[PDB]
RNA sequence: UUCAAGGGCGGGGAGCCAUGUGGACACGACCCGAAUCCGGACGAUCUACGCAUGGACAAGAUGAAGCGUGCCGAAAGGCACGUGGAAGUCUGUUAGAGUUGGUGUCCUACAAUACCCUCUCGUGAUCUAUGUGUAGGGGUGAAAGGCCCAUCGAGUCCGGCA
RNA sequence: UGAGGCGCCCAAAAUGAUCGGGACUCAAAUCCACCACCGAGACCUGUCCGUACCACUCAUACUGGUAAUCGAGUAGAUUGGCGCUCUAAUUGGAUGGAAGUAGGGGUGAAAACUCCUAUGGACCGAUUAGUGACGAAAAUCCUGGCCAUAGUAGCAGCGAUAGUCGGGUGAGAACCCCGACGGCCUAAUGGAUAAGGGUUCCUCAGCACUGCUGAUCAGCUGAGGGUUAGCCGGUCCUAAGUCAUACCGCAACUCGACUAUGACGAAAUGGGAAACGGGUUAAUAUUCCCGUGCCACUAUGCAGUGAAAGUUGACGCCCUGGGGUCGAUCACGCUGGGCAUCGCCCAGUCGAACCGUCCAACUCCGUGGAAGCCGUAAUGGCAGGAAGCGGACGAACGGCGGCAUAGGGAAACGUGAUUCAACCUGGGGCCCAUGAAAAGACGAGCAUAGUGUCCGUACCGAGAACCGACACAGGUGUCCAUGGCGGCGAAAGCCAAGGCCUGUCGGGAGCAACCAACGUUAGGGAAUUCGGCAAGUUAGUCCCGUACCUUCGGAAGAAGGGAUGCCUGCUCCGGAACGGAGCAGGUCGCAGUGACUCGGAAGCUCGGACUGUCUAGUAACAACAUAGGUGACCGCAAAUCCGCAAGGACUCGUACGGUCACUGAAUCCUGCCCAGUGCAGGUAUCUGAACACCUCGUACAAGAGGACGAAGGACCUGUCAACGGCGGGGGUCUUAAGGUAGCGUAGUACCUUGCCGCAUCAGUAGCGGCUUGCAUGAAUGGAUUAACCAGAGCUUCACUGUCCCAACGUUGGGCCCGGUGAACUGUACAUUCCAGUGCGGAGUCUGGAGACACCCAGGGGGAAGCGAAGACCCUAUGGAGCUUUACUGCAGGCUGUCGCUGAGGACUCUCACUCCGGGAGGAGGACACCGAUAGCCGGGCAGUUUGACUGGGGCGGUACGCGCUCGAAAAGAUAUCGAGCGCGCCCUAUGGCUAUCUCAGCCGGGGACCCGGCGAAGAGUGCAAGAGCAAAAGAUAGCUUGACAGUGUUCUUCCCAACGAGGAACGCUGACGCGAAAGCGUGGUCUAGCGAACCAAUUAGCCUGCUUGAUGCGGGCAAUUGAUGACAGAAAAGCUACCCUAGGGAUAACAGAGUCGUCACUCGCAAGAGCACAUAUCGACCGAGUGGCUUGCUACCUCGAUGUCGGUUCCCUCCAUCCUGCCCGUGCAGAAGCGGGCAAGGGUGAGGUUGUUCGCCUAUUAAAGGAGGUCGUGAGCUGGGUUUAGACCGUCGUGAGACAGGUCGGCUGCUAUCUACUGGGUGUGUAGGUGUCUGACAAGAACGACCGUAUAGUACGAGAGGAACUACGGUUGGUGGCCACUGGUGUACCGGUUGUUCGAGAGAGCACGUGCCGGGUAGCCA
RNA sequence: ACGCGGUCGAUAGACUCGGGGUGUGCGCGUCGAGGUAACGAGACGUUAAGCCCACGAGCACUAACAGACCAA
């Protein structure tokens, strides 16, 4: 038959590609020498494009000028940390190690120095429940617990713009909108409303898909399509 | 070959070469005749979809939130009028886009997809120009096996090839 | 009373009857005889030829002889010869005329040879031996040329109907130019331009070419000429993104991803230093020239120390205030023009960049001091300081002054105002959407001077300059969006500025038929049709008023009702408008949204929620999308995906994410099932590869085995919003469960037009209800649903030429004339018609009939018309796309192992290697990545296969290898999907021999046993059948292993007649068994019980392996066993309606033809009943026929196409008669029924469901008959049904996909050559003229039918009821004609009136060929 | 193609009547709701008006003239 359209997507044409050159910056932590001796104040808040969320324009001391992934109650004119002596305050940004067990936060690193890779979506959080000398235990936001590196830094408070996904889209051309700023070949064609030269699915004088949806870990791309190698599907039981 | 016997093959000198010709096999094999398959190339001036930079949408209708005034109420609020001007909202041959029916006209055409009337959309998932990207078992596809220069259930060109 | 001969009845078919025809009757018939003739290429006979043979001969050279016993021929075999090219040898011809060509003479059976004459003007032969790109009627053959077609189609159709009269030029003028008159275009038919074109631009001279006719013209031809820039583009910047170099990959590169660097990337339309006005040319022009101005750089001079922070470049969508120019308009003045019943109408009244200046809004400061005020269109503002007052900063492409005794104008050479595009500046709102960058500029003065190069510059920009082969009705971007009336308007309609008469052939006929567009139609009003298709109805605005239902938004403009002009004078809102809303009075019309513009309305049902998408070019939908619902994967060194790799998308992303799927808004809901399949988890035990390890083997190795055992499987569990499933039976069974809520005859229900009801005169429709559901049912989503819809179906009101039933008219064609001028098609012949025949569907054959030639117009009956090597069907050891638990493989994933890889069945470490980090260093770590290999999964991908037979194919079957009887026709052989029926073994005895013996069955004496008799065979003999067998081939007993080894002959397999395996009979040799011996035993009495090569194993001996010896392990001779049943041997599944090719009438579908079981009809016999009574009437059984309407059968015609059903329209026919006419019978009183006879003249109609045919139904009727004509009729119509491509449901299928089920949508080409006919002409014949006739022939339905009255309330009859002859009046259908009457038309005409233009008036144009409305003469019509 | 007439003529047109269609012309005068007036839709009279006719009659005014040819 013809490639899917989930092997078009590996080619990165221009069809499956996200808008970059209108994305504005990646949110990724300062790095700082040590000692901590490091405020900015919070000179803006914008939008960003790429992730639907709001964004903090933070002037530092130093003179640097950059974007930050700001947390739900930061505001213009405020003053924000980054260091190991960092105040315990929303929007400040510091090492695991040096945060006190119970508090939420966001845009953590996965590895030291990293720049932050978890939490970082609208309204999401880690939230730091274990210390240590040698570990830092985290519960990520899909609730599972994630064993970090004490030195990973992280910034306080949960990530801006919770509650996003509670109003529905009520029409396609919203949903249109937003898929423009994304990554994302929309809208999607049912596999079984397709010829069989076209999907596994496709094909059949009534639409559906004459085989089992849960296909294996081992299927081959081109055939690894409907349920990826559930553990269980449907609602009951 | 055979305890034995019986069979098979061969045996009392004719061949070798040349020229013409009959016929066989491989090769194009008396000549033309078709749908393929494969290789390397050339196409996104058409069209599909994306991106960049620009452009277009008379006029009218309806009258959401919000706000106001008055009245009623302890209050929460309610009621009336006004204001306001929302909307993949309505009418609309505005521009522009499209095409339900006539199974009209045409059917050696004006035209290898045209003409007329009727019809639909017309502030948005809108329409449109130019630039730009994706290439052949690959693209692109709100999916019709649609579209990729009058050609697509696998483009075109030349070659494989007689 | 019997028999025979001929005939009669029985006896019906479709265009025109037939024995071939005429026609024949003591025959021209039939039968019995006879007589004489005609009549082939046969037979006889003369001559000749060929061939075979004979004699003679070197001869196949002559000559002679023989043929009663020689003479036809497709495929094919054999042999002699003709012609063409060039070579060679020998030998000739030609300028006193070669070859070729044309016409003609002679020869040869013929291929072909040869001569003559004319032309021609230079080459040409013969013989012999060679050579070969050597012979054409054909291939939908190729190329070129050419005829008929034909002076034919086209040069008309488009909302752009365009001209006419004079004149100019010229050899020539409808279309080249001038004037007048008349028109066309207004987002274009005008102005400026982008792309693209490329000289098309201007001038002169031309008309052979090009131009839909002509041409003096031109985008054509010839020759010249034309594009001028510091300030308009380019050039500069960067956008998506591209390339180059480096680096890396790759066998490699012109290939490839990342990362660096550099460059490239915007001419209307991104950013951007600076130019305006006028003049000038045939053609350029912000470029030249005149006037004025401006920018950048550089130099000089003065000033300046500032100089980089910041600002700008620089930005989305929606609403809106303020400032404000042009334009437009109003008021008044000036200048000029127009008009002339008035006094109006038109134009102009100008003047730039630039320099200077003014500043509203926003922001901010001072003052002030609000506790309720300030302000807006709106939001809003304020003790964190409102209003007010003052101030800083600060706008226009704007105002004002200069510019300007510049320019421009014939002149005047204005002034105010309103509405205000541009442009300037603010306020508000929206985002799960956030609306470029860079160069540059400002920041940062002035004088003077110098420099400012390079490239583009014409023209078209489209119904003739671009693309579409064209001077193509198509396609093709930008800006002019503010010209006047109109009106809501960038709408219609009319008109300016400007453009054009080139959406380029004309002339003529009251101008016929017919067609395209269109106007008007009395009465009826959807009767038309599948269907209101088409057309129409409604219509603008204001007032009143508005249902069910609803998601409370909507439904809604629901519906329904009323008003609408003009004139006079006013009121209200507003600053005002040349803005809006009303009032009073007057008044005209048929009509006041007067034209134009401008909704028909309502209800029920199905589907999809909605806007949106789609098959460029037959599908716009119910299909796709969608928000919403749900499930799955993944913590990021991730999941998913691309790449061979280097690397990459997702991703400037991180679970409120984004990947993979399903369902498809809201609402109420979503049952049961984990057995199979899929996925996932677990797993004692079982199973599970390679490496390493161990044993055997080998001096080594191959190899055999063992131990260990990863994923995987077995096994267990979880999971259905995972594939899917929810039956049959009984009051459980398969295979897990056994269908819950709902809905239900459905777009799912075959039965089926289900049943009831509604509605209609009548309703296979539709709606409601019932519902056992052939075969509904819950995210394969169920139900339901307001709103929405060019979606499917139904009903109503309104309206109407859809119809009854057609008419008249309008414009363009058509017809005639000038000019221009194709194509399709053509084996030939061709004036046909009726029948027949024929490969059964003939203009050409046969028989008749008819037929004087040619031409014009027509509508298309036929040429199974033209156009396409049938799309349907089958066939091919064809193709392709698709599917899967087909065959075989390939990627990919998982997993073990080896290398990378190090130190001290579980562990630590660090040093390779990986990752994070800017770095230090941190994390990880001998793992992971990567290289190699092994096991599992693996339609993601590739190549293939998927057989044959067959009254076409599929399904079914196997007549696919064997045996018997019959078919089989008395030797042998012999077919069909022919009839009956078997074999794929079984048996160590059920084999072999010998001895002894005789069996079924029946009878007699004491179903077991004993005795006797009869008993040729009916028993038994393994199994089909047919056959064989009695001191046996059977039985019993005993013994035995010949069911043995080797090797043949012959027959069979396969008649004849070649072919393997297999089989049989018969031998020889060896060794045996039994018997006295002869002899018997090569399995079972005979005919079924079977298998190649390659490979393996096995048996006994021997041969052999690369210099040589030994050992291992191989190779071979002979044979046994292991299977291919598609059985003389491939390893092997499907779909295609997305399809494709080669062919087939070798093979199906429609139709034809044959048949006639079936069907229709008839006849014979007449049981039976009809109260009695065969025969008034009904009529079983059985028997005999006719037809060719039904169905079946066959495969004869046709696959290089003969278009389907139904309907429609139009014509002819048949009779087996429904009515009408005339009759007979009656269980006939009458009236009326019932049955029958002659008879085809005429008639046989309108409607409801349904595509329907048929049929069911309704009201009428004299009756509302049936059938044939290719189931007449698509070069006539329709397109509802059938029958492609899209889609849905049920059922089936793992799936692709299917269904002889349902359902929505879905394209109909052509200019007529011949023939045929309807009408119209010209000629010839009879044979200068006029007028009048005749009548062979030919056509008719010219007439058919009904009602009523008198007869008559009579005859008849108890009554009830109730005729006829005949004479009348009328209706209906058909027919021919006519217009006084009625009606229609009537773009003659007259009138009314809306918008606009001509100033008003008058009088007119346009609004489609009448703007609209009213009336209507002639004529034509019903 | 056919039919009629051609001066021995009414064949066609002009003109005039007749017969028809429409529906009361231009202009002027009076009136006219009003309005100081300007102005004014419309009404009445003149007006069986005006305009028009594919028909008929009369009428040689114009045109059927002039004239060419064939023919036993
Ligand atoms: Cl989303
Ligand atoms: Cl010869
Ligand atoms: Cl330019
Ligand atoms: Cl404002
Ligand atoms: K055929
Ligand atoms: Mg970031
Ligand atoms: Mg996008
Ligand atoms: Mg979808
Ligand atoms: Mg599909
Ligand atoms: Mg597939
Ligand atoms: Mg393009
Ligand atoms: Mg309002
Ligand atoms: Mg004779
Ligand atoms: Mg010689
Ligand atoms: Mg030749
Ligand atoms: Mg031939
Ligand atoms: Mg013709
Ligand atoms: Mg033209
Ligand atoms: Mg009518
Ligand atoms: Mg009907
Ligand atoms: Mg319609
Ligand atoms: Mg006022
Ligand atoms: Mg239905
Ligand atoms: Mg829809
Ligand atoms: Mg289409
Ligand atoms: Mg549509
Ligand atoms: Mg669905
Ligand atoms: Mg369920
Ligand atoms: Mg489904
Ligand atoms: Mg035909
Ligand atoms: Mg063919
Ligand atoms: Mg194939
Ligand atoms: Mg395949
Ligand atoms: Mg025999
Ligand atoms: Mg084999
Ligand atoms: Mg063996
Ligand atoms: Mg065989
Ligand atoms: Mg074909
Ligand atoms: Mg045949
Ligand atoms: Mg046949
Ligand atoms: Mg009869
Ligand atoms: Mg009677
Ligand atoms: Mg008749
Ligand atoms: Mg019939
Ligand atoms: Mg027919
Ligand atoms: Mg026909
Ligand atoms: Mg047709
Ligand atoms: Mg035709
Ligand atoms: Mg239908
Ligand atoms: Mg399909
Ligand atoms: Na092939
Ligand atoms: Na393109
Ligand atoms: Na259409
Ligand atoms: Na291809
Ligand atoms: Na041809
Ligand atoms: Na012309
Ligand atoms: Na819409
Ligand atoms: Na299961
Ligand atoms: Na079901
Ligand atoms: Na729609
Ligand atoms: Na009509
Ligand atoms: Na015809
Ligand atoms: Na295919
Ligand atoms: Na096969
Ligand atoms: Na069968
Ligand atoms: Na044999
Ligand atoms: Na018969
Ligand atoms: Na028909
Ligand atoms: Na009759
Ligand atoms: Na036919
Ligand atoms: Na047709
Ligand atoms: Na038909
Ligand atoms: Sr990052
Ligand atoms: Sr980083
Ligand atoms: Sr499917
Ligand atoms: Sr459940
Ligand atoms: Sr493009
Ligand atoms: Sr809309
Ligand atoms: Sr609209
Ligand atoms: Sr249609
Ligand atoms: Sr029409
Ligand atoms: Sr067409
Ligand atoms: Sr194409
Ligand atoms: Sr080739
Ligand atoms: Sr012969
Ligand atoms: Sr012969
Ligand atoms: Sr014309
Ligand atoms: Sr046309
Ligand atoms: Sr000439
Ligand atoms: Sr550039
Ligand atoms: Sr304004
Ligand atoms: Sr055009
Ligand atoms: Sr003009
Ligand atoms: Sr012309
Ligand atoms: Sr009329
Ligand atoms: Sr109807
Ligand atoms: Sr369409
Ligand atoms: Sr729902
Ligand atoms: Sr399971
Ligand atoms: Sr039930
Ligand atoms: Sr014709
Ligand atoms: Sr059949
Ligand atoms: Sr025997
Ligand atoms: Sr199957
Ligand atoms: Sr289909
Ligand atoms: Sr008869
Ligand atoms: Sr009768
Ligand atoms: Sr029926
Ligand atoms: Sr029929
Ligand atoms: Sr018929
Ligand atoms: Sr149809
Ligand atoms: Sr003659
Ligand atoms: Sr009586
Ligand atoms: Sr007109």
């Amino acid at each position: 038959g013809r490639r899917i359209q989930g092997q078009r997507r590996g080619r990165g044409t221009s069809t499956f590609r996200a808008p970059s050159h209108r994305y504005k910056a990646d949110l990724e932590h300062r790095k700082v020498e040590d000692g901590d001796v490091i405020a900015g104040t919070v000179v803006d808040i914008e939008h960003d494009p790429a992730r639907s969320a709001p964004v903090a324009a933070v002037e530092f001391e130093d003179g640097d000028r950059r974007l930050i992934l700001a947390p739900e109650g930061v505001g213009v004119g405020d003053e924000l940390q980054v260091g190991v002596s960092a105040e315990i305050a929303p929007g400040n940004t510091l090492p695991l190690a040096e945060i006190p067990e119970g508090v939420p936060v966001c845009n953590v690193e996965s590895s030291p120095g990293d720049g932050g890779k978890f939490a970082r979506a609208s309204g999401v959080n880690a939230q730091l429940l274990t210390h240590d000398r040698n570990v830092a235990v985290v519960k990520l936001p899909s609730g599972e617990m994630k064993r970090l590196d004490p030195q990973c830094r992280a910034t306080i408070g949960v990530v801006a713009g919770g509650g996003r996904t509670d109003k529905p889209f009520v029409k396609a051309g919203n949903k249109h909108h937003k898929m423009k700023a994304r990554g994302t070949k929309w809208p999607n064609v049912r596999g079984v409303a397709m010829n069989a030269v076209d999907h596994p699915f496709g094909g059949g004088g009534r639409q559906h898909p004459g085989k089992p949806k849960s296909i294996s870990r081992n299927a081959p791309p081109g055939r690894k399509v409907g349920d990826i190698a559930s553990k269980r599907t449907g609602r009951g039981g």
